[PDB]
């Protein structure tokens, strides 16, 4: 069951405020006004939510997902999209996914890992820092469940 | 626009795990499994979410709401439901609302106050500690917006 | 806000007129002479007000309460006191309360349910038909509010 | 002894919802929240409670009163205030009273007549339909006694 | 260019003053205090502004719009919302729109027709008189332009 | 609360169409295209909106204002600007204001009087007919409130 | 006591398979997966279960009910919904009900008549063939009891 | 998804009406009154529902189950319980199950076979005709699904 | 005579893309669409145009100005606004101006210095880095003349 | 929106300084003194602005236009006017326009192409090098927009 939904405005997005690279659109989500982050083009693709471990219950397994959509204009996804949960000790749940040739214009949930706590910043995010242009990824929300 | 939804499982509820007083029900909320906290009866009514200030962006006004529903069986609401945001310094946004004779079986958003930052625990919650029995309040989510 | 107060004389009470089981006392209620129904002892405990739906406004949520007092001599309340609103179609808001170990000699409002109308008899009441003796309940009024 | 109190919200008041002519104010009446109907000015003065005969016990004489207050701003009462109980057969207990030069700011009970039953709508009310402006009548409650 | 903005208080709304069906909320509109008409529920949905033809210039084409918002609680809009301009000769610009499955929580301008004059009442409005319940339409203003 | 905004295009302005004396400029006003009337120079300064009394609700006090701006080039305002509401009976709410030495380049609302109805043309306007040149007054809108 | 429950998939529904007019939704009913028939809109409303008399015991009175729910979007029910049991000889138990202005979002059982046997098709159903659009009826099950 | 539930009263049970061998108990099943068939003891164990093929849709695969419970007093189940669907042509889907040493006091669904149609009696049932005593099987319902 | 006009979009503005501090508005400038940079509030006030020396003619004196407007809401200008032209060798034309108590709502041209060339980046700008809040400066254009 | 206006004095014009062929005239442009380049007659028609790529923002599409006017004395335009943007790599946006038989004495914007950057001279210009005499073209400004 879902503990937190966090919307991309609560995240840090490199070039997030620069309309050459990113855009925002107001939409309804089960009666709540949210803003989707809509990637036009960027090379330093980086989206991180920062939350404290004390926000979460200890001695219980959490899983985290990011809900996204590829547009008809999608390109540059022939590279590994790195998925990361950083715990307060400095350790990392590292995984990757390749978004190339997935169906456009449907929402899908990318799992970004699992964690358990036994106080301090937890980072949830995805990134690709390579010199190619990523285009046409829409971000809806980070979900944290237990 | 909505930055965080936090579901009652992420909160501390006095007698929350005791099926004499509280129950839980799995439902769908925009593709996501959540559990509604469904009050049968309690005298110490207390629900608190704990989040850290570093979860939030500075130099911007946040408002916080709690989405609830009264059942057909609702009673004991002829008392002030106290609403509280506690900031890290110990200071408090205190307000109250009276839920008696409201429409049952419709979701409504109780505003619990505003805050702005210029690091540390922020508490979002509602409570009534009086010796009467509160009955038939369903809790969906805490919403934090900016 | 309160639409109708109905005093126990306007109700049907099994054995109401039999001074072995029930008694009446004249008192003042806000400038108005009323008679409290004071249960000495009864096994068939049954109190019903009958009012017509056309007495009430449609497309609005009503709640109904019964104001009572337990005496120092109270006993037999370790049973479910059944609470009922019967609508004209035959359908029922069924709930219960247990009066055992409440404070004696203070007025309290028992909620007996909620209703909304979209013509015909509406019944408001409480009953316990078990073979034990209920003792020491004083009834002041049925309140109907919106 | 009092069988029913009915508050003006349960009644039909011509222009009742129109704040050019009528207003409402929340006050307490013996633990119960009621709304007083407070006439600012109206020419078609008409207040009617509708209750069914089956609400009442047969073979017993009922009397009905309306508790009102004139304000310091009272005027237009140099006309007959018509008092009426309409029985289900269509027949009417007609009387009148002149409110001019009465003490302001004290509650007084206007008797509006008597009835006995041996099923159907009973109307309790007062009216004046003349082209002058009635001002400064506050209505508390209809009382029905036996 | 805009000749008149007319706010819903200047209009006739069936059940407009009845808080079971309609509500009002004070908001700012470019320096000016206006009241939005916020439909909770009604079956006889009818909103008409009445203005005289002499208010308007002759031998010039006017267009008229009504600015509205659907809430997240919107329902009953799977029926034709009738749009009408009645000229003083009795003739009518009749059109309709279906509001079902539109984006909630965004203002949009419904065009209600065009007219040209070559003295007497002009009616601008929208209605649906069917026995279903319309819910969750907020009305900002009628605009008349030329 | 505001009932009608009327823009200067809906008014009669002596020499309004003559670009030696008056000019017009398209601007946005809360999403609505309006045209400001911008006085360059005129001696017969006269601006009148004509609306019918039946456009307005009876038994309620209306106030009317005209929102204007003086430019840096303002002059000839060392005379009384006459403010007038003409009612259908022929009677007039006459007031005046002196615009000399006010702050330029800020919008301010000139109150032009009050009226109540207990059918026919109502005129709202301002004028000065003296042989001097009035210069540099920009007109935004007539507001009618209740 | 209940002899058969028959779910709408076992019935014939005009336009049942056409998602412009009807939809289906999988839900749980006491451990059993059923599909509710959910009317969006249709003009030829017709739902018939066909069962043989030999399915049933002779010399005993059966009653049949259909359990339905009106949605918040309900409309077109200001017409008689015809209720019909056709026996093998061709004879019919004809009755009707009007669903307009009933509470939405609660299950209720429509009785569709009675039969007794002393071999061949029995039809249980409801229909309305008029040119208006029926909307927002959800069907759970036909119940046959004795 | 479930097409028909058929309760044991609709079936033929050898010695069903003889309280030495079988008993019945009224219980609630998702708001419907049903009677469980509760085997005390019998040697000729035989339960058959009879329905006509025309009750069912052709060219679609049906499966049938019987929901039962073994009591703490269960015995004699160390034999094959024969499961049978007889089609109208006379052909039979024959299978068996052994109920010995199953968990008592939990409902479980015995599959009794599959069928497809390309008019006439279909028999669904289970039997054991051996001379031993079967004891402590409770029958809830036959389910037919597609 | 004017050689180049450069509009604030062509410049770097600290917090320029952050709507907490800066905003943009589309306006017409002699038939050309430009965006005015409109300061709401900022502490690090910094605006720099970057152009290359090869953009300019050598052996001729250029002067540079910035056209701005203070709003009615202006504040924090009781500090020196630093004006700067940086030449490619690293040398700087430094001057300052105090904007406090200037006329609001009129465009004025701030001279930011002079330069002459005898290849490389030239920076034209104004800044104030002090910890107070600057508010209500609108920027139209940098002008370069010779 | 417009990023730069560049006036013909900032450009190189073959024979620009020779009053046999070209002339200059001081005029006002939105408060700014500019000089129009007014062609009397020339055979080598060539006008080039030189700006550096670092003057412009990367990863964004720019379009460039030249605003001109033909005089009543215009002639020699029965040839292709070549339009050119040269990028630093040496590559070219080549297009052409024919100015013969256009309206004289109105400003019009000739688009000269589009560019995007992913450091060095960018050339914007128009030319015709043929041996005929071009006459009566007035140049106002190069506009660069994004
Ligand atoms: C050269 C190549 O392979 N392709 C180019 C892209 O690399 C380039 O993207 C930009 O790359 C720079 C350099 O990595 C990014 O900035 C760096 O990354 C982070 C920003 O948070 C920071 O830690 C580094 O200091 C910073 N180094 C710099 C400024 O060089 C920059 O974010 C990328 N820009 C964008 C818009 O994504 C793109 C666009 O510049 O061009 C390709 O040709
Ligand atoms: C007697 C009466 O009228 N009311 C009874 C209620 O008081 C009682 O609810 C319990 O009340 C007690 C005292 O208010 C609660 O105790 C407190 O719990 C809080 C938070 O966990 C703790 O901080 C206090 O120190 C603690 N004080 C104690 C233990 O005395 C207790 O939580 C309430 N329990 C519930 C389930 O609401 C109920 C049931 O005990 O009966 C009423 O009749
Ligand atoms: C049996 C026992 O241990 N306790 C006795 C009580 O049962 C008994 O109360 C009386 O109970 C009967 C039946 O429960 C009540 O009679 C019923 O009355 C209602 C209408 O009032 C009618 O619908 C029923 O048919 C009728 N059933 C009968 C007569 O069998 C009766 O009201 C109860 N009386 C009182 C005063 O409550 C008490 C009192 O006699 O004695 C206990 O020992
Ligand atoms: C002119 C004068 O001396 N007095 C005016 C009043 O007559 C007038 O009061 C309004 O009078 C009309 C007519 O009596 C009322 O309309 C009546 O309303 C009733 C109830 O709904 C309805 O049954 C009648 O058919 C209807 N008569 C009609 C339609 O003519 C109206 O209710 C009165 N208004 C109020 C607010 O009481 C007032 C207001 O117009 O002005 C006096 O000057
Ligand atoms: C003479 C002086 O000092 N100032 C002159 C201004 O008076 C004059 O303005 C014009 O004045 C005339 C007379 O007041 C205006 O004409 C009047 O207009 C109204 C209708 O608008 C009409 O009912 C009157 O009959 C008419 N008066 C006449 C013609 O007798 C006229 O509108 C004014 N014009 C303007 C542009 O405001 C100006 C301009 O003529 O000149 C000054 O010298
Ligand atoms: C125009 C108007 O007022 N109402 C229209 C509706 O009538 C129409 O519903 C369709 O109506 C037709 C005619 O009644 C229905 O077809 C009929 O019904 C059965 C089919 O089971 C058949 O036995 C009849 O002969 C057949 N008559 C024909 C085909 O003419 C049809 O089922 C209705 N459609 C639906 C989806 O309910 C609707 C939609 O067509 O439009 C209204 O405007
Ligand atoms: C029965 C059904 O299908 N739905 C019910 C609705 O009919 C009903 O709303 C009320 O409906 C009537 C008629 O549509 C409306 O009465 C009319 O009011 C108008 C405007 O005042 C007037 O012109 C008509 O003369 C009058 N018709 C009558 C009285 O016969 C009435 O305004 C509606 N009320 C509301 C609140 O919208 C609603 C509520 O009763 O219930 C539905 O079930
Ligand atoms: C003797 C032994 O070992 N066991 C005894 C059981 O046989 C007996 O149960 C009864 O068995 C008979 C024969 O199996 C059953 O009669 C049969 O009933 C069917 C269906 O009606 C019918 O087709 C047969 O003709 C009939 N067979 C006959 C008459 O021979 C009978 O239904 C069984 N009864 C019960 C209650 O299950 C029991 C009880 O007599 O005793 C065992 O000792
Ligand atoms: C403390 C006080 O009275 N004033 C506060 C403002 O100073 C503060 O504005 C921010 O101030 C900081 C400190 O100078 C600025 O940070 C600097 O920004 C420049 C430009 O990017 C950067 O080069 C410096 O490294 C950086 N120093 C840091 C971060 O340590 C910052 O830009 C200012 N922000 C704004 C919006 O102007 C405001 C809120 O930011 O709070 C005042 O109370
Ligand atoms: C001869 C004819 O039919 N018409 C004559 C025009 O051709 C002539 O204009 C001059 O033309 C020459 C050649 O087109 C131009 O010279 C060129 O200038 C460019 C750059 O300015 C340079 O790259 C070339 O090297 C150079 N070519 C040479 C020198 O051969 C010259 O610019 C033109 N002059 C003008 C004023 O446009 C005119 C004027 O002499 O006379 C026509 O009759």
């Amino acid at each position: 069951s879902t503990h937190y939904l966090a919307f991309p405005r609560a995240s840090t997005i490199t070039w997030g405020d620069d309309t050459r690279y990113w855009s925002w659109a107001t939409v309804d989500f089960c009666s709540y006004a949210i803003e989707e982050a809509r990637l036009l083009q960027v090379s330093w693709l980086d989206c991180r939510w920062s939350m404290d471990a004390s926000d979460f219950k200890q001695d219980i397994w959490y899983n985290a997902s990011v809900e996204v959509m590829l547009t008809s204009n999608a390109s540059g996804w022939n590279v590994p999209l790195h998925l990361e949960i950083e715990l307060p000790d400095g350790s990392k749940q590292e995984s990757q996914i390749v978004l190339a040739g997935r169906q456009p214009n449907v929402w899908f949930k990318i799992p970004i890992g699992k964690f358990i706590l036994r106080s301090g910043t937890i980072r949830f995010g995805f990134y690709n820092h390579e010199g190619n242009w990523k285009r046409g990824l829409n971000i809806r929300t980070l979900a944290i469940q237990a």
